[PDB]
């Protein structure tokens, strides 16, 4: 629209954060957490130019589902317009997206399997009585 408001952005993205902070090994806490608070008061009291506004809305509408190339493609549009405003948190919202890509890797295909994923065979016999 013309102005989105602090709180609708910020529910998401806390939201969003969130789930990558399940694994706190990979840095992702300090440093999006950070950048988290640090977006909030750029919004309110950094006075953000309107456009950076509008456009960041729309990755909070893509944010609710798995868009994470979709997220990349607001960050192309604000280097080229509006590069040195928001230079310094998009490290942290650039990054969540880079870390998300590992995440799809993370299989929950271990709830009591007996033959693995897709069946399993065993070429050790255990011992050689037949080999």
């Amino acid at each position: 629209g013309s102005e989105a408001v602090m709180e609708d952005v910020l529910r998401p993205l806390e939201q969003a954060l969130e789930d990558c902070r399940g694994h706190t090994r990979k840095q992702v806490c300090d440093d999006i957490s950070r950048r988290l608070a640090l977006l909030q008061e750029q919004w309110a009291g950094g006075k953000l130019s309107i456009p950076v506004k509008k456009r960041m809305a729309l990755l909070v509408q893509e944010l609710s589902s798995h868009r994470w190339d979709a997220a990349d493609d607001i960050h192309r549009s604000l280097m080229v317009d509006h590069v040195t405003e928001v230079s310094q948190w998009m490290v942290g919202v650039k990054r969540l997206i880079a870390e998300k890509r590992s995440l799809f890797s993370e299989e929950a295909a271990n709830e009591e399997k007996s033959a693995a994923t897709a069946e399993k065979n065993h070429t050790i016999p255990g011992f050689q009585q037949a080999s």
